[PDB]
């Protein structure tokens, strides 16, 4: 019987290895596994130099990314790592709009169409979150050294890493959460593994005193 | 300033009789959610269905997956979570038995669950199952406490059947959403019930942290 397909997605700070820990567990589980290439991103460098100006039009084409991600994964009929979430763009939706680079107004109309874009997209059955610092994700950014993210101070990665600790506080209530520390001293094979296994266990039947197996 | 998280879908799953639309009212009740169901009486081919389950196991089976579909289309239309006192996977659970026992052919049960893959994205999808664990024997005695009479001449065997293919199901469906699975043995009601399934379900929703290089960074809220 056509049971759902597994969907895996990956959170974390910029920098901490979501799209390398995506390819290990999805190797591991035999599962396609989907990317954004940051090259792919013709926003990127102009919202780095002017957020204000350019935040709500990159969100708006971000979106249209993960709606062609969505269909190419459900025309694929199989299972899927993703390395990004869809709810990690909304979080930094909201940081904008903390610091005053992003209207309430075109916030409000930002998540209006995510709600009514949010049927046709991708939701995982299980969320990875890479549990790193803020100085850990500014030291990341440093050694990979893209230039647009030269920029980028501490205090922008601090909000960021207390919006996604909100934001998993909610959505644990939906989904199963692993939240998994890493600051690259174990291997991207080692936390393959142990996520693999961590979400096996999570997965075992809750049983509440029975007659089965 | 907020942001639509996706809504929460529970379904209850169970054997003939073992009291699903009670419980996932209680549940409902205690979690602040609707409750959506389907009574038995606006299902217009089960009578027809018990007398000969061979000619009219195929088109309920279809007939049925129409009710779904017009259910999730109101969960959907709500823009609210939702408890259901079934989940939409049990149809299939019964057309297997039917197989089985020869009473849907192969062919006919491919075309089913070919309609089913078609129509499931427009299909509510549980993002929890809570099912109800009673015996073959239990259920039979539950049907005669409740004495419909369509369900009189349901033999054990054909209960047995079912009570395997759930176990089956719960095996595979396991692996893509949490699942709670809880006897009757020694509560007095289905709200006593619904109290501990709701304890139960916010337990196994906690984060698992898990301090693979080092400490968490932080506690979460
Ligand atoms: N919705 C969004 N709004 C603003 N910036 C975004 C964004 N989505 C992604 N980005 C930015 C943040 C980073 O500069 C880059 C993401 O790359 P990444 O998070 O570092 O992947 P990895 O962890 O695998 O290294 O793109
Ligand atoms: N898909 C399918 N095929 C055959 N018979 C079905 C099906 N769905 C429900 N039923 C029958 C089983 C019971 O007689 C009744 C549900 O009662 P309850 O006590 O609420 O479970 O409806």
């Amino acid at each position: 019987f056509p049971y759902p397909k597994m969907f895996i997605s990956i959170s974390g700070l910029i920098g901490a290895g979501k799209t390398t820990l995506a390819e290990e567990l999805a190797k591991e589980m035999g599962f396609p596994v989907y990317y954004e290439p940051v090259e792919d991103n013709i926003y990127l460098e102009d919202f780095y130099k002017d957020m204000k100006t350019y935040g709500f039009p990159m969100q708006v084409y971000l979106l249209n990314k993960r709606y062609q991600q969505h269909q190419q994964i459900i025309w694929s009929g199989e299972g899927a790592v993703q390395d990004r979430s869809i709810y990690e763009d909304a979080v930094f939706a909201r940081i904008l709009v903390k610091q005053g680079n992003m209207s309430k107004r075109d916030y409000k109309t930002y998540t209006d169409l995510y709600n009514n874009m949010s049927k046709y997209l991708t939701h995982p059955n299980f969320l990875i979150h890479l549990d790193v610092t803020p100085e850990e994700s500014l030291e990341r950014i440093k050694e990979r050294s893209r230039n647009c993210e030269a920029g980028i101070p501490l205090s922008y990665l601090q909000d960021l890493y207390d919006e996604y600790n909100i934001f998993l506080a909610e959505i644990s209530k939906r989904i199963p959460v692993i939240r998994i520390r890493w600051a690259n001293y174990r291997s991207a094979k080692e936390l393959a593994m142990r996520v693999y296994a961590e979400m096996k266990k999570h997965q075992a039947i809750v049983d509440v005193p029975m007659t089965a197996p």
